[PDB]
C-alpha cells in the first residue's frame, strides 16, 4: 500500500502542472470542503488535498492527545506530508487552522511554500489588555465549560451560528455532517487547543507572502484580526474581505469566494 503518512491523512493528488496547490481545511470539515474549488485548478496546477488529524475521516487511534495539544503537531504533520509527497514551493490555500499551521511551518521550512492564502485565520480568539481577538477570556472559559458539559449540544448551535444563514441551507447541512462525524473527545481536544492558541509571537518570523482572506462579518474572526495579521506578518501580505456573513465563506458563499481565491492563487503581491 501507499505511505503511512499518506493513508493516515487521506492525501489525494489531482491534476498536473509545474506548481502544486495544497488545500487545507478547518475545524469540523475535511478535504471534501474543497470539492467546488478543485475543478477551477486541476487543468493548470497539481492539487494536493489532505485531512488534518482528528477529522472524522481519519483514524481515531492516530490522534495523540499530547501531540495535538498545540498547533505544532499539526504543523509537523503538514511538513511530513509535503516531504512524503515531495512538494516544494507550493501555493498553500488553507481555511483557518490549517493556514496557520502552514504559515508557522514556513518559518523553519521556507523551501516548501511560495505563498500562503489564509481564509478566516486568526492568531488568537481571546482578548487581552492590548489585543482584540473577539472574545473576552471570561466568555471563552464559559464556552469551554459549556462544551465539556454538553458538547454535542454546543456543536449543534455552533455549526449554524458559525456558518451563518438558514438552518435548512446546504452549507449548514454539509458542515454539520462532517462536524458530527468527529469523535467527541477528539473534537473537544481540538477546540481546547484552538481556544488557548496564541500565534501572535510567530507573525514577525513569517516572511512568505500571505494573502489574508475573510468574510466581512465573521463571528469568530473580527475584521480587526485580519488587519492585525497584515500589520504583524514579517513579509508581504494583502487583505481582501469577502462581502458576506460566515466563518466558512468557501463553503457558504462559493459564488463570491471561489473567484477571490483563484485571483489570489494566480496573482502575486508585488
Ligand atoms: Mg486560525
Amino acid at each position: 500500500s501507499m505511505s503511512t503518512v499518506g493513508s493516515a491523512h487521506n492525501v489525494r493528488v489531482l491534476g498536473s502542472g509545474e506548481t502544486t496547490v495544497v488545500l487545507g481545511h478547518g475545524f469540523g470539515t475535511d478535504q471534501s470542503v474543497w470539492k467546488q474549488l478543485v475543478p477551477y485548478l486541476t487543468d493548470e496546477y497539481r492539487v494536493l488535498l489532505y485531512d488534518n488529524m482528528g477529522a472524522g475521516t481519519t483514524n481515531p487511534d492516530c490522534y495523540d492527545f499530547e501531540r495535538y495539544s498545540s498547533l505544532e503537531g499539526h504543523s509537523n504533520d503538514l511538513i511530513a506530508i509535503l516531504d512524503d509527497f515531495h512538494v516544494t514551493k507550493c501555493i498553500y490555500v488553507g481555511h483557518s487552522l490549517s493556514s496557520m499551521a502552514a504559515a508557522v511551518s514556513s518559518i523553519f521550512r521556507p523551501d516548501l511554500f511560495r505563498k500562503v492564502v489564509m481564509i478566516s485565520a486568526t492568531p488568537r480568539i481571546t482578548n487581552t489588555e492590548d489585543y482584540y481577538g473577539g472574545f473576552e477570556q471570561e466568555e471563552i472559559n464559559q464556552m469551554n465549560t459549556a462544551m465539556e458539559e454538553n458538547f454535542k449540544t454546543m456543536m449543534m448551535g455552533f455549526a449554524p451560528i458559525v456558518v451563518g444563514g438558514d438552518l435548512e441551507s446546504d452549507a449548514i447541512q454539509e458542515f454539520s455532517r462532517t462536524l458530527f462525524n468527529m469523535r467527541p473527545d477528539i473534537a473537544l481536544s481540538i477546540c481546547r487547543m484552538i481556544s488557548g492558541l496564541d500565534l501572535r509571537p510567530y507573525l514577525g518570523l513569517i516572511v512568505v507572502p500571505c494573502h489574508i482572506i475573510q468574510s466581512s462579518k465573521d463571528m469568530l474572526v473580527p475584521v480587526a484580526v485580519a488587519e492585525y495579521l497584515h500589520k504583524n506578518l514579517g513579509g508581504k501580505s494583502v487583505v481582501e474581505l469577502i462581502p458576506t456573513e460566515g466563518h466558512l465563506p468557501h463553503l457558504s458563499a462559493p459564488e463570491l469566494t471561489i473567484p477571490v481565491l483563484v485571483r489570489h492563487i494566480k496573482h502575486d503581491i508585488a
